[PDB]
């Protein structure tokens, strides 16, 4: 484990998601509303997941290595496992809340799994200059989703309920941040231009996993707008 | 790339392919239906999954070799992973145009998973005979799938509005030609008998992709059945 | 096939399983209730997706060699890719039963995804001593499963029709006392501690499979609970 020196923020990581997933089940045994109880069932899924792939990268079972650049490159290829579920429950949170219709949650689910599936692709693809059409595609990808998060859902949430319009507006404006950043940090670490070294990257990844995962939570399962208007 | 000679049937599938996503994208936006968005979202992510995998066919990634007959045998795995997404799908959009009910739906999108994973596992065996094994295992899936379209939904569709009930006939009939060629491709072609080769092979496949999700498509979200009876 | 002697309990499994494949299909064949045709589709499919992974033990596909403790260790993965679809389409059939809430269902499922998530990733890991913790994250989410079915469900039942109160209590009872016998056959057998050789444990599983999915079904479809109401 400690031959590598970004095991210390793997580490930390698997720390804060473990933490973060039994506070959620603590916090959601006294809900019996069935509104509440979805968004405690989504919310708590998504760093029960992320923990066990932390814990997969520690124990070193989630990296594989990728030869291009003439050089053997460690690639954790269990981000992308996390990804491929937990960006789809957390699109989930944000769509139920607003009640959206069915047709546009498929089609927000459908480009998030193209967004991860293809940046798998690039950050397996052996042609180094291929890796960044891929991360191109997956670009694209995720730009369709933060239009419909914009121009789609933002007109919906006005005429709802006062309190599930603004947790929905916070909840929107952190989740473009943070998710806007990962691309990035792809691009300039060892997965692109291997400009940041792996530990940093290891690094950047972890705060904008913990924000998006567990401080997403913390900021939803605090709102009344996840309990349905009850006397 | 160039090195293969069914690299241009690859080439021009993507094309095809990302073409029609771009105009079902654009098509799509002027629609506020909520019946209509349904159909738009499931039939537009449809070219747009099989986008990527001829994308990563024609970059070489998603080509594998098989050792069976004494021979390294090029294997093009991509395809049932296109397959597996973009086939239920499909189903789906017929499935909802004839209102059908949760269990028949489940049951259609079960065969066709199995279907597919079959002839995965059919496509990469290195045993020569049990190929065929497999093979028949994933036909006797599609000759159910088909049962159920003929035998469940169609007696369902008259019973519905006119233009569904004709709409619904049309892409039936297509389909069960279509999809029907596909077992008979991969029998004579190079993962089965090999009596035609890749180049062929890809070529019929490329035809059978095109017509199977983009000329579906069109006579669908050119149909009145996608929107509700409104005033 | 021959030469290796747990061949003789995947044959058996194999042809149990498509033999209640049949049955079940066959007995579906004259059911309109739309409830019924529910959990016929659910529970048709379970060894219909059994029974292709048994076949492709028995015929050597499913089978990959892990080095631990000094050898080349025979791991059936194809256990897990069965596992991973039945198990949660058992647990949908006793949700549907008790008219669960859409919120406990996704924490069922989520929940029974990383139990056979994590135990696919100790059967595959290399560390001997890291193979026992994930069998111990696996074990915790299966007591999850079995709380909820225990203390949320059953509670339920009782405030459900008579007859569907009884088969439930029923079907529970089963998949308690079944389901828990799987982590102690994984910690004895050749994935854990090697007490007991792979030919005595894959007679364990095929006994324990056959039951939690056969015999199972043949409980939950000759019950009057699967149809509505009706006169
Ligand atoms: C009913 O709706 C509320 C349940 O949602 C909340 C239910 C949860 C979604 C259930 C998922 C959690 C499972 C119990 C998994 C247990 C293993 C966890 C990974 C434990 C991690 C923390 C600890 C080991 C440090
Ligand atoms: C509606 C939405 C959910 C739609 C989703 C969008 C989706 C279509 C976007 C594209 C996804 C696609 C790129 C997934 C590829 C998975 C692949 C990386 C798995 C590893 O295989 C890659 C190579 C080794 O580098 O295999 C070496 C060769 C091996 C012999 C490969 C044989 C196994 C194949 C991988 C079998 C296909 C299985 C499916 C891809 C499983 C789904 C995986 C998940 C990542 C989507
Ligand atoms: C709301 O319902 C309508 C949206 O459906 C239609 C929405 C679509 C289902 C969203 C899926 C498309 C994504 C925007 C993916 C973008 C990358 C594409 C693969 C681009 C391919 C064409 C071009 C690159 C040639
Ligand atoms: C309700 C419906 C949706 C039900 C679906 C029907 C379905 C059950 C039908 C059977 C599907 C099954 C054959 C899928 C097999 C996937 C497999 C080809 C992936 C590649 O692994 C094959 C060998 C190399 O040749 O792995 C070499 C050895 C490796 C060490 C393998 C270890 C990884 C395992 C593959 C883990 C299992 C993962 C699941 C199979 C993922 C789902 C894949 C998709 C194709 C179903
Ligand atoms: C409508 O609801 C009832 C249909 O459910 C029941 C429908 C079933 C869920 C459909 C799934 C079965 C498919 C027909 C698959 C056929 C291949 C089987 C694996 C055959 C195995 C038995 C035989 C080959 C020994
Ligand atoms: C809501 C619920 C459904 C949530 C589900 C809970 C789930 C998150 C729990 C953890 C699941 C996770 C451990 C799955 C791992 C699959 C993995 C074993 C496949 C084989 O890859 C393992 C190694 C070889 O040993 O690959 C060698 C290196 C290769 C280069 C690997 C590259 C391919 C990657 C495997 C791509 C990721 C694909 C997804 C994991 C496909 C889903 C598989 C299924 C088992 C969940
Ligand atoms: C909890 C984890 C979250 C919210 C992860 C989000 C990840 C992304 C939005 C990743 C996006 C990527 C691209 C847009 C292209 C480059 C590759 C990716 C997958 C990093
Ligand atoms: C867009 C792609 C479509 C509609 C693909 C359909 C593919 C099939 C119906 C494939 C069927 C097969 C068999 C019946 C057995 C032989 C192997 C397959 C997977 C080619
Ligand atoms: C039809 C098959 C069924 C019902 C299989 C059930 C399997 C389990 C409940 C497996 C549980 C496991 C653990 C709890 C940890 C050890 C590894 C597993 C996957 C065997
Ligand atoms: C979206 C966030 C990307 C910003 C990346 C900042 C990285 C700064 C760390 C110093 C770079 C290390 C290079 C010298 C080793
Ligand atoms: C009362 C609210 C705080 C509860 C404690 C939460 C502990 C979980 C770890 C949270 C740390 C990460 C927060 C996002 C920055
Ligand atoms: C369902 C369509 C299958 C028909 C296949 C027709 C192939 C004819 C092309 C000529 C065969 C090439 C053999 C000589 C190289
Ligand atoms: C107005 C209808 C035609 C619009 C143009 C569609 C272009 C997408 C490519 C379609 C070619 C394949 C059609 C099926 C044979
Ligand atoms: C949950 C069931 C586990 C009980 C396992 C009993 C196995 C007894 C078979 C004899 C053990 C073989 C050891 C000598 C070869
Ligand atoms: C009339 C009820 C019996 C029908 C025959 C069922 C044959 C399928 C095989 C069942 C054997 C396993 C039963 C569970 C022990
Ligand atoms: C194995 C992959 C199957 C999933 C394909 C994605 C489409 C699923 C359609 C689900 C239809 C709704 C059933 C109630
Ligand atoms: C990782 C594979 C999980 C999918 C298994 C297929 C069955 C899914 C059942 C979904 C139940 C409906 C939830 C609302
Ligand atoms: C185009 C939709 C408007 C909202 C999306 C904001 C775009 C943020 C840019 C992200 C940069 C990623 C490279
Ligand atoms: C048996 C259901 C009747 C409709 C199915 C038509 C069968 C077409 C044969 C396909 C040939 C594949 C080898
Ligand atoms: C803790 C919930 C009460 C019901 C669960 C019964 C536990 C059975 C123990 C299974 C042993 C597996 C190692
Ligand atoms: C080695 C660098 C090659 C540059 C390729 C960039 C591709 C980006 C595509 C975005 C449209
Ligand atoms: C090498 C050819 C062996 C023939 C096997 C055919 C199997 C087909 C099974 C269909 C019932
Ligand atoms: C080689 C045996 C090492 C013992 C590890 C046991 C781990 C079990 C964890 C359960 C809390
Ligand atoms: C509940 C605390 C979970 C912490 C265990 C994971 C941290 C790794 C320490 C080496
Ligand atoms: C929108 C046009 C998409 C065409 C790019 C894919 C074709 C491959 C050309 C080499
Ligand atoms: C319907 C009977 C299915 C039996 C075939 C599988 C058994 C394997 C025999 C070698
Ligand atoms: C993106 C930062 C999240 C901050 C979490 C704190 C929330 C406390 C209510
Ligand atoms: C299967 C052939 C499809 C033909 C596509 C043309 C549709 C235009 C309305
Ligand atoms: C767990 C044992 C199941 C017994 C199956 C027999 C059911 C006949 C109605
Ligand atoms: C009005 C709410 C502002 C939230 C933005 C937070 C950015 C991290
Ligand atoms: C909508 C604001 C986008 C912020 C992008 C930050 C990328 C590091
Ligand atoms: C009555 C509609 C006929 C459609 C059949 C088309 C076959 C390609
Ligand atoms: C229902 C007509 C079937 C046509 C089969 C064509 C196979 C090439
Ligand atoms: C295995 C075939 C079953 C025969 C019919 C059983 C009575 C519905
Ligand atoms: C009251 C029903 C008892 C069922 C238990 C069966 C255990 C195999
Ligand atoms: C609730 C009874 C549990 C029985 C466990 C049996 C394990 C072999």
């Amino acid at each position: 484990i400690t031959g590598r020196p970004e095991w210390i923020w793997l580490a930390l990581g698997t720390a804060l998601m473990g933490l973060g997933t039994l506070y959620f089940l603590v916090k959601g045994m006294g809900v019996s509303d069935p509104d509440a109880k979805k968004f405690y069932a989504i919310t708590t899924l998504v760093p029960a997941i992320a923990f066990t792939m932390y814990l997969s990268m520690l124990l070193g079972y989630g990296l594989t290595m990728v030869p291009f650049g003439g050089e053997q490159n460690p690639i954790y290829w269990a981000r992308y496992a996390d990804w491929l579920f937990t960006t789809p429950l957390l699109l989930l949170d944000l769509a139920l809340l607003v009640d959206a219709d069915q047709g546009t949650i498929l089609a927000l689910v459908g480009a998030d799994g193209i967004m991860i599936g293809t940046g798998l692709v690039g950050a397996l693809t052996k042609v180094y200059s291929y890796r960044f059409v891929w991360w191109a595609i997956s670009t694209a990808a995720m730009l369709y989703i933060l239009y419909v998060l914009f121009f789609g859902f933002t007109s919906k949430a006005e005429s709802m309920r006062p309190e599930v319009a603004s947790t929905f507006k916070v909840l929107r404006n952190v989740t473009v941040v943070l998710w806007s950043a990962y691309p990035v940090v792809w691009l300039i670490g060892s997965e692109g231009a291997g400009i940041v070294p792996l530990n940093i990257e290891t690094l950047l990844f972890m705060v904008l996993d913990v924000s998006a995962k567990v401080g997403f939570g913390l900021i939803l399962l605090r709102s009344r707008a996840i309990f349905g208007e009850a006397e």
